């Protein structure tokens, strides 16, 4: 039992049950704010629907109807009465807020007969029909039978037919004429089924519709792209209806107590007088700035304002609130902690902090570590813009600089490769359908929409760029072109930015606010994990160090063998036939490589850098085109056959588990020796010239057995030893390993007899545990996602149930043999907030991710600790 | 009495007496650090010298000699004894540290005979002569008889003559041979006077030399450019000498506990083994990084390190310290709170703050508000550099991007217009002589020098850019060319930056650290004054608002009449012959102007903006070339004579006190009316479209009598009233005034019967009080400075003794009539830290300066309050 809850029986805490919205709805109810009373149908009832083979149970169905009875008795009106019906609103609400994805139906409980009783119990026909026409429209759209296409094409004609141009211009007539039509499209767009006239059939079908929505393709991809588990489920709230379309002194609007896009503090929002919330303000007819309501309805402003703050103060954070004035009566519909843009989050955080509302601890815990990627977005180059063709101006929805080939559909924006293929989504407006092409674009361009529009809203969440409500664009898919200022475009290349302008540009680099830095700072007081980066070069090293990297967890050495001015040596080593020649071949590189390490060691100023031995199998080193093989042979005296034949010798079926990594060192110790000399000579010298202590870290890859690490460790040590023949350094160095094979995790305690430290290469540990190659997975990963087999991408988010197990028991065991054993992570999982919290709990010492993910990890680790203490 | 103090009888507090250095010297003495004992000759003794018509009094002279006796008895050696003399060091020390300006003499107490006693009491001849040769050199340079020219030209020859290349390569022979020579140049470079051989004559002449230095041209300009009052005076410290040139296990070096140029934390510094401090490390022979001493003399490193920190912890801030190892014995010579670069200051501030050493209150008080100008320095454009000709690499002394025409002398860098004429000072090394061309350049380029070099040092203070120790440059004034990489230059155009590189560039814009922002923030918690800006445009307004401007204190309206698409209207107004035509002329502008205010009012989002009425006299509006006058006439039907004759009518002898400002409004009310309409229509409309409250601020300039403000106030009000005929607004507006005339300050209490607020235009108040025109002053201001009549520039630093009086009594009186009267400042004095503290104490409400000075004022006002509470 308890599939339904009243608002009066909740709080912010039952978010889980009550969905985010619903607990808030409850929470405000308890606060005493003017909200239309109602009930929420539990998230567990969603779950329930789903388990119960998509059937609304007796227990529930009943339970809802029961709640409905309470409403009627609650407020004199009877649910669907003939002359004085109850019309409620239906709005889905999952546990975690999520923009442009929520299903909303207003005026539900209206039909062919009640529209009249309603018109009589009101004296306002235009009102009744207007609502009725809207509801027929929503329900069949949300409840999806038919789509907004053939609706807007009707209210549209009617406006032209009538010459009168605002929907708000139609009469109690046209409105019934219009409701005549719509209700005609519902059945066309149906099994010829005539629109349900039974309130009860309507209510169930809405509650139902929602649930059935929560497993929709689109939601699923949104739940993925948003790291949300699809076993949560939406709640369905039902509320008594307030009418924003009652007429001239009625209205609805969305507001936010701080700029959702700048954090900048003070009321922000839009609205429309005499209009319906859930549809109207969020789109078309140019909504007015909530600040203007001061003008229009000053006694509501004061009130609404006082209340918005009462909120913010209440939830200690910026609020996103839907409200309605019904004939001079304001109502709150729903509050939500506003979805912000990264910079905005940072800003509100500092502010609430400085203002005294929240501690730094909460400021830290409240940022979505994953969004900092937003701050490091290449901005626009000044003289680039300065000297740029401004062909447009509009709404600065979500901040940023966009620039890329314009496309007229998600369906094709997407197709042109996700969010990085420099694509601009050009649309009249967007919708949940669009969700994917949006995520894929540099920024979204809309023809019609406010700050509260769907796109403004979604982008800001996704931190994509957005310029909305650009009237002046003349779009046409049929030609797939648009017009602005004087230029015509056809999937061309467009460029824009949040700060209004859109033009016919060079992107450059961040330059992070100080809110970012105080954030980054408070992070640093709480974070236990250190944060090294993954860099192979000094610039990259410089960048991270600047983002706050505390060293290097993965310096890869392949480029030291790849670069042209080095390649042939390895190629000689490969093609060579004797250890003496091979050795020698190698020898030549020492100098080029020792130089690399030097610049590295110099850049770091004494911060650790984990150097990773030669990784790929040799094949990667030879040339596969017999044009280049022909070269090589010339330059070697071999024959084209001598070469290719040797190449073909190096060829492997499953290169991911061939002969590479340490396997190479067991057979070609020379490498480990040459590598060690390069390394050691370098640090000793830099130690010489600077006076800075260096303590080299050598990491042997692909180790699956102790005895196999010991072999290579021996070879390394002898040389690291033989190198202290400058000053016998007595440079201390560390030999550790990559745990990227499951045997290694299984045998960690032994791996640890020889390894001074463990570096988790989750990227490979992942492909091994799962048994699937990254390169090849995608031919099926999608169907995996589509089919809910996998909610998360396993190469981007640490599989904590399998992969995190191996990692976990490797820490536990490596530490049985070596208690002060240092562990680190170095996959992409390092800049993965979740993974980080994992590594934090699991006991790792440091994490490691790209120069850019650093701030992410930093934040993340602070949370990890705050969360887990 | 008390012209001399021992170190043991002081502390950091007597800085005033004891000079900065000396109190520190004392302070460390008291701490128990290894410092050669000594005495300081008071700053008041400097004063004393000067007042007493440049004579070292009996009282003093005696007093010094007495202190000297104490030394001898202090440490077995006798001052100038024949076989075991006392050689001391002499180093000037004023009350406020100041780079590249301090006079230093080491080994003083040596002569023709003692060099031997010294060589015998030592067994080290090369040592004795080496010192002796250095001292003959310093003294005659510092004590200035002769200059480093003909010295380095001698040790130079000797090196070549001897083929041996390091001075450290000369023998106990060459050294006496060399001392033979030097001592020969002293008398050449003299009244044929043979170098004083009397310790006592030497000691006095040094103490003397110093004092006489403190009124040197150069110091004076440095004291100006550094806001230091020349009535302070240097102290002269005398200390027992420690020898860094004793040989291979001796040395000297300068260090700093945090990068003086990045704030970046951890020991930074340079040094030379067997070398003299004060001369050697700071220049030529490539000094080693203080971190390398770990290598060389590890038991000293530990010690020196422990002590450096003991310091920092002691003075709660980064330390600049001179030290010497004498045969494995480390000594501290002097500590000083290091002079930093802006960014470095910010950084150390946050850090000491976060580390727990200092409060935010001190972090704020410790920045030199005047240096923030450094952060807003146009940086380098990425693709500009990215795609730039790197012809050089060297030391990143003082951070920055320099770019400008290269010059081989201050004497000509200067000449090419000060620090903004895009000039690069190209030098082998620099010196106090150079001080001015340095201050004038975009950055300094040196051929030889370390981090601790003179230039590195000076620039960092002046926050000029600096790339030092560029061996590879081949310089020649004789052709005035240099060579780098492969290009030859001749006063060309060079570009560089602190981050090493120097190339054959586009500058762009700041992007302030977050240390800047937390700074800027703590500032904001303490500052009482609000900070509006001075902007006439929206971009400028946008920038300030972004730097933290809290409105506009001065929106100038001339550009609204100047712009081409507007000029003729004012010209018609001028040339017109009837109020009706004039009125009309005016009328046409209303629209162009109302638009200006609108964009303004929109940019501000409801922040105040003080609008300033028409200022200049009309003449500025007509054309003075009879080519343009000919145009105008055509376009007016007038004759060329009709026009010029009218122009000549507008001509005035002293345009600064002609008919302009409000005088115009008394005679041409139309302006005030047109201005008021523009303004009011604009704010009402913007108030309409946004819903944001606007509360216009109208400021009438050049008001010198109440009855005269009342006249224009009347006219304004009637119109502001007649404008509320849209919605009778009941927009509230404010009429206030500019106090820029002394009558106004004298009659403020009455001015206040009509003025809602006072805006101090110190720029004009200054030219009026002083009686001198800015434009014309410079023909004598310099001689004023040169002659010490004026230590500060009165148009850049508020004259608090005269001009601040008028301001001050205007607040006091305006407030006798209008208690809640708001006062504000709006000259350049607004971004003048000192002025700000003044306005803070005086009682102003807000200050106002350019978009860029804002952060300055912000900081400043926080200090103003912290200081004065």
């Amino acid at each position: 039992a308890k599939w339904v809850y009243k608002f009066e029986e909740g709080n912010a805490s039952m978010r889980n049950l009550l969905g985010g919205k619903g607990c808030n709805l409850a929470e405000m109810t308890i606060l005493g704010m003017p909200i239309p009373q109602g009930f929420t149908v539990t998230t567990e009832a969603c779950t329930e629907y789903y388990n119960s083979g998509k059937q609304i149970t007796q227990e529930i169905q009943d339970q809802i109807f029961e709640a409905i009875t309470w409403l009627e008795e609650l407020n004199g009106k009877k649910f669907g009465d003939t002359e004085d019906p109850l019309l409620v609103s239906v709005r889905s609400a999952a546990r975690a807020s999520m923009p442009g994805m929520m299903d909303t139906i207003l005026n539900l409980g209206l039909n062919d007969v009640a529209v009249e009783g309603f018109a009589k119990k009101t004296g306002n026909p235009r009102f009744a029909y207007d609502s009725y026409r809207r509801f027929i429209q929503m329900y069949s759209d949300v409840v999806m039978e038919v789509p907004k296409s053939h609706f807007e094409k009707i209210i549209d004609a009617m406006k032209e037919e009538k010459g009168v141009h605002f929907d708000t211009d139609l009469t109690a007539d046209d409105l019934k004429e219009l409701a005549e039509k719509f209700k005609a499209v519902y059945k066309e767009a149906m099994n010829g089924e005539e629109f349900p006239q039974e309130p009860k059939d309507q209510l169930m079908g809405a509650v139902k519709a929602v649930f059935r929505s929560w497993d929709n393709p689109r939601a699923i991809v949104y739940r993925r792209m948003n790291d949300i588990p699809g076993d949560w489920g939406t709640a369905v709230n039902v509320q008594t209806m307030v009418f924003g379309n009652k007429g001239e002194t009625s209205g609805t609007g969305v507001a936010f107590t701080r700029n959702p896009s700048t954090g900048e503090k003070g009321i922000y929002g839009e609205y429309l007088i005499n209009a319906q919330g859930e549809d109207v303000v969020a789109g078309v007819r140019t909504p007015q700035p909530i600040t203007q309501l001061e003008n229009d309805m000053p006694d509501c402003y004061k009130q609404f304002m006082d209340l918005a703050m009462k909120l913010e103060k209440h939830f200690r954070d910026m609020q996103d609130m839907e409200f309605t004035i019904e004939e001079g009566k304001l109502y709150f519909l729903q509050t939500a902690n506003g979805k912000r843009t990264a910079p905005a989050a940072l800003q509100i955080a500092c502010d609430l902090v400085d203002e005294g509302m929240i501690t730094e601890e909460e400021a830290v815990v409240r940022i979505e570590a994953k969004s900092l990627d937003q701050l490091l977005h290449p901005t626009f180059n000044p003289a680039a813009l300065k000297a740029g063709e401004v062909i447009g101006s509009a709404l600065p929805a979500s901040p940023g600089a966009a620039a890329g080939k314009v496309y007229f559909t998600a369906d094709e924006a997407k197709a042109a490769h996700e969010k990085g293929e420099r694509v601009i989504l050009v649309r009249l407006e967007t919708s949940p359908e669009d969700i994917e092409g949006m995520h894929a674009a540099e920024g979204i361009l809309t023809v019609r929409g406010g700050m509260t529009s769907h796109a403004a809203v979604v982008a800001r969440g996704m931190g994509t760029c957005c310029v909305s409500g650009c009237g002046e664009i003349k779009i046409n898919e049929e030609a797939k072109t648009f017009e602005l200022g004087g230029h015509t475009f056809a999937e061309g290349d467009y460029i824009s930015l949040d700060g209004s302008t859109g033009k016919i540009i060079e992107t450059q680099e961040a330059s992070v606010s100080g809110s970012f830095e105080r954030i980054m700072v408070w992070a640093d007081k709480f974070r236990t994990l250190k944060v090294r980066t993954n860099a192979d070069t000094p610039e990259d090293t410089l960048n991270a160090v600047k983002l706050g990297a505390e060293g290097i967890g993965l310096c890869r050495t392949e480029h030291m063998f790849f670069e042209a001015d080095r390649i042939m040596k390895i190629r000689k080593m490969i093609l060579s036939d004797s250890v003496e020649a091979r050795e020698e071949a190698l020898n030549e590189l020492i100098p080029f490589q020792k130089g690399d390490f030097k610049a590295m060691y110099k850049a770091l100023e004494g911060r650790p850098m984990t150097v990773r031995y030669l990784d790929p199998p040799l094949h990667e080193f030879v040339p596969h085109t017999e044009e280049e093989q022909a070269e090589l042979a010339k330059n070697m005296g071999l024959t084209l056959a001598e070469v290719k034949a040797k190449v073909d010798e190096l060829h492997e079926f499953n290169p991911m588990m061939g002969h590479r990594g340490c396997r190479l060192a067991v057979t070609y110790p020379e490498i480990a020796k040459m590598q060690t000399r390069a390394v050691m000579e370098a640090a000793i010298e830099v130690k010489e010239e600077t006076g800075i202590d260096i303590v080299p870290e050598i990491m042997i890859p692909l180790v699956g057995e102790k005895k196999e690490l010991k072999f290579v460790k021996d070879v390394v040590v002898e040389v690291a030893e033989q190198v202290k023949k400058e000053k016998g350094s007595d440079m201390q160095y560390h030999i550790g390993t990559m745990i990227e094979i499951p045997r290694a995790a299984l045998t960690a305690d032994a791996i640890a007899e020889e390894a001074e430290f463990f570096s988790f290469g989750t990227n490979d540990l992942t492909q091994m545990t799962f048994g699937f190659s990254r390169d090849d997975a995608g031919k099926f990963l999608d169907s995996y996602y589509k089919a809910k087999i996998y909610e998360s991408d396993p190469f981007a988010r640490l599989d904590q149930t399998g992969v995190g197990q191996l990692v976990e028991m490797a820490v536990k065991k490596g530490r049985q043999t070596r208690p002060g054993l240092k562990c680190g992570i170095c996959g992409e999982h390092g800049g993965d907030p979740s993974s980080v919290e994992f590594c934090h709990k699991v006991g790792l010492n440091y994490v490691s991710c790209s120069p850019f993910r650093v701030p992410i990890a930093r934040l993340a680790a602070a949370q990890a600790a705050l969360n887990n203490k």
